[PDB]
């Protein structure tokens, strides 16, 4: 009881973030949702349609607890970093306090301290191109939200949570081996964010006792997948066939992960890379 | 509602195959103790004596379910192993059935089929000794009887487990870093085991839908860890000085991970080496 | 004959850009030297002043071989990225050819082509400051000078290397394991050029057939070293006291593996993050 | 000028040890073979044939200096352990003093202390059988023969070794990726060399100065590689087909290697697993 979940990294239901959503609700805890504005509005909409009514659905017509949607973008740290461009923007002049810092406030006013924080998002400019043809410009674009932003995250939201609070984010294997098609700099990023989920454990744990830890997650149909240009349908295919568990990866597969490591039961685990991925990470040459 | 566990590797109440088998029990799982017939009738009078009484205690009003206690030698693989030494040992006379063919003839024979199980145990004649003065006698002994056997307790229980079911083992961190008192050949066992767990998951993966993974756990004063040359005194005292979370690690806290582990919570974990040990791992040089 | 190599991080000869040098110049290999602007005439007036003639001897009198001595700045990939401001300053005001392109440009039009190398920089405005407190500016400032010139380097000079040519990098064990005092995103810094280095051999092998590799230094008390504020003491004495070789590790140590993996003799390795420091990376607990 | 270098694991002249032996001859070094008696004649006749005079040609004027060839078996560590069956079989009969120990003392009583030892042997009576399907001896018989054998031969060779002397051995990227067709123990015998070659590099780095590292090797069609369950056939297709860098890999190629890791060149370099593999090893997703 008294559990509250912040989920940055929702634009629909099909990606990782609802998955997280869906298991955590089975244990009965609070979400509210962090939404990118460029897709707030549409988001919004779909929802008060009633589309995302039957995704909604939980256990035995149990129903999702979703207790508040706010306009979040991770590339803004405080109402100062707003550039001119964006605050006058269509889709973000009629939005307010979706600064990182802004929301922490927001929340913390609304509905008090939290125990539970999800880095569930990923962007990078460039993405299509591979490493070597990366520009400076893109490179830190992939970096600055990508990665950044988790530290960011940290650094204003540990003053609204409780100790023994739990974080985690999502990474993926391309960040210690070789994969061609993810490029923009997406690789770095997670290199990036794997390392820096270490340092922030030592720090957070000693100062907070507060626990971090990120998913490296399998292949999911996602709707930023696609945007890799197909890349994922592969990456999808290899993994059904060559991964030691041969069974379709679900989004809730690695909800119900996210929620074991945000609950007191992984009180122990800190600073940790966890696999979710049908065991194919580890293997070498396949059959 | 039907979850049976066995556990091989308890001589008391004092190490983390109890901490695992408290934490299952909690799930309502049914656990069967798997003992080393040198400590077995110790153990059994103790139990009968009620000095484990108040270590079964969970929450309010409930009290670890244990099915049945049997004599496990991981030594012997079927009754053809068993020499005249053996056989003519004063602790091996009185009892029957205990290698781990039989053992897993004899569940399946009274309980049926299970779904969940725990290798924690490890054994090394010359613990005492560093590797460069360990003998070949010596390194071979700690190797077959803590790396082999998860693979014969593996080969001869899937014949006995539903598929879907779960395997976890435990290891320790001096595998991949250099731990100076852990001598006799018991770093070559880790490092085997944690290698072995990668190929089992593959090919219990693919064959029978079963997974398989291991729990690199931090210090904890048990009865073997007293067996180190203190030892663990020291690791203790480390830990608690330099871990990320400054706090005691309990056998229950391995526990709760190996519960999360064994059920279909981490459907998509396998072949997975899984630290819980407040982070210490992640540390280079102490602050 | 015929081997010259670039190697870009000199500002003096207390770090390893020097020591590189110099066990390169014992196998004749011909050097051009890439200077940042900031301290590029104090460097040529020691250096007319002869007060390097000293760090200069090598073998029996031998002396190095210094092809050229550049002013480069790694923060710019051509000349259209240099900002007005610091095309004025004073420093800079009377120096031209110094961004990535053009230096690359220039060496191939006075020397022609090269066969090695070397990227011995980096640089973090908030180095002083713990990961959790340093700012998106400085965070990209780490990641835009220490980890993309890597990229930038490699994608102007492929154009102007031959095939089989080699290069490498300077990383720190901080990337995998915490270790307090290397802030400012350095970390991050270094985790992303590691996975950079993997991602860029297999560009570069197959497109290229060019070799990259990076090599993961223990402490030496160079110039930079001394920015952290002392940390570097810490660091160098914890080496000399708990690395499995009890030596003084020196900046020829590593400049004798650079010189092996800029050679065809590491004709089969890439990718690789090579540790030379005297072992201490295998270390878990002090004694 | 002085060097002399044993190296335990040559039938033929197909093999990594061979490629070694070529290489430290363009340095001069004096070379000693430990052949396994049970091809030690063979072997024997051949070179006194003739049958190896074309792979003994080194650069222009220039020919492999085999100092001697003794019969060395790695499963004896000293003349006690050798059994009837061993004794009196056909091919042991007719030699002598091939146990660990009494090779290091007949080394060191006809040509005095060494300073370089090379450990490239490995067997498995099994391999052809997957890890789940292979026997408690058969598992034993790998680790023994492939794992032990380096502590013993270091037990046994430091006495006769000078200080700042270099050891090095082979291994092979299946002990921590899984490759299906490397069973018999193999996998566990790897992964247990290169974790004893972390403990090793620890204390013969600090009592005895000395240093120690292992080259996980790419695939090379040999003798024993043949006895694999064709499976060479597929990794050596899979390698030069997918690995970063596009050419075929030589048993000189790991040579120049070893010849590096074994001088003073690599003084700073102990306890570590490098990889000469064209870097296949750092690729997840075939392209
Ligand atoms: N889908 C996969 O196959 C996969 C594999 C490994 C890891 N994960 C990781 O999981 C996370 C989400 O992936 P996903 O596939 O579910 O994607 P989605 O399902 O595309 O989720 C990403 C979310 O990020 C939001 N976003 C982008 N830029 C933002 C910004 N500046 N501020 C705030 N929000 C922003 C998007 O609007 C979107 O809702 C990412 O970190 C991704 O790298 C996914
Ligand atoms: N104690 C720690 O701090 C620690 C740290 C890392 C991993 N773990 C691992 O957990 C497991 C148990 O450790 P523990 O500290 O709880 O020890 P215990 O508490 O000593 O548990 C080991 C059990 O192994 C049993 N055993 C020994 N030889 C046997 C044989 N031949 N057949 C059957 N059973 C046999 C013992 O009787 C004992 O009950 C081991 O694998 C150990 O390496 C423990
Ligand atoms: N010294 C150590 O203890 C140590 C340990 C691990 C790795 N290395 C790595 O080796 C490299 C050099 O380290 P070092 O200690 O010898 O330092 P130096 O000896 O400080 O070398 C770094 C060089 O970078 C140059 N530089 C900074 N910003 C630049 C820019 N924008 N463009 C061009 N040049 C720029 C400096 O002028 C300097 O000559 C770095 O990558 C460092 O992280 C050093
Ligand atoms: N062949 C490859 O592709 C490959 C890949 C990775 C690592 N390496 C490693 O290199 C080493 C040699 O491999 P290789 O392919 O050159 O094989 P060979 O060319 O088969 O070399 C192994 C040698 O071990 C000897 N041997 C076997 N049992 C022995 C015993 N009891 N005592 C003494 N000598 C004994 C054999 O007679 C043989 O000369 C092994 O450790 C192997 O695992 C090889
Ligand atoms: O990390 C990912 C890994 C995979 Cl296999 C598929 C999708 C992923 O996620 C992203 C990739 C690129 C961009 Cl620009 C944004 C996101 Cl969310
Ligand atoms: O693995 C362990 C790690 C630690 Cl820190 C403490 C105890 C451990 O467990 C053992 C060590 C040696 C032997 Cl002979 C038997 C066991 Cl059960
Ligand atoms: O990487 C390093 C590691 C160590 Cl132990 C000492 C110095 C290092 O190098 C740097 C650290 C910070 C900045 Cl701003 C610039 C450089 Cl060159
Ligand atoms: O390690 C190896 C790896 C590869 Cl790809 C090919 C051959 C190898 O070497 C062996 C494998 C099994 C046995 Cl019984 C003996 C040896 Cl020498």
């Amino acid at each position: 009881n008294e559990d509250i979940c912040f989920i940055a990294g929702i634009g629909d239901t099909n990606g990782y973030g609802w998955g997280i959503a869906k298991e955590l609700s089975k244990r009965n805890v609070k979400i509210i949702f962090g939404i990118w504005p460029p897709v707030y509005n549409i988001f919004m909409k779909n929802y008060k349609n009633g589309k995302f009514d039957n995704d909604m659905i939980i256990d035995k017509d149990k129903k999702m607890n979703i207790l508040d949607m706010l306009p979040f973008d991770a590339s803004f740290d405080t109402a100062n970093d707003i550039d001119e461009e964006t605050k006058n923007n269509k889709r973000y002049n009629m939005l307010q306090n979706y600064t990182i810092e802004d929301v922490a406030n927001l929340i913390h006013q609304k509905y008090g301290k939290i125990n539970m924080l999800v880095h569930s998002l990923a962007n990078a400019k460039e993405v299509q191109k591979d490493l070597l043809n990366t520009s400076r410009k893109g490179y830190l674009d992939a970096l600055s939200k990508s990665s950044y932003s988790l530290i960011s995250l940290c650094k204003y939201f540990v003053n609204i949570m409780k100790p023994q609070s739990s974080i985690i984010s999502l990474t993926y294997h391309a960040s210690q081996k070789v994969v061609p098609g993810y490029g923009g700099g997406m690789s770095s990023a997670k290199a990036a964010l794997e390392s820096d989920t270490r340092v922030l454990a030592y720090h957070l744990g000693r100062n907070y006792n507060i626990r971090i830890n990120t998913i490296s997650a399998g292949p999911l149909k996602s709707r930023a997948a696609t945007a890799i240009n197909t890349f994922i349908d592969y990456a999808i295919e290899y993994s059904e066939k060559y991964a030691p568990l041969r069974q379709k990866l679900l989004s809730t597969d690695i909800g119900s992960v996210a929620s074991f490591l945000l609950s007191r039961e992984s009180r122990a685990i800190t600073g940790q890379t966890i696999y979710v991925d049908n065991g194919l990470n580890i293997m070498f040459l396949p059959d």
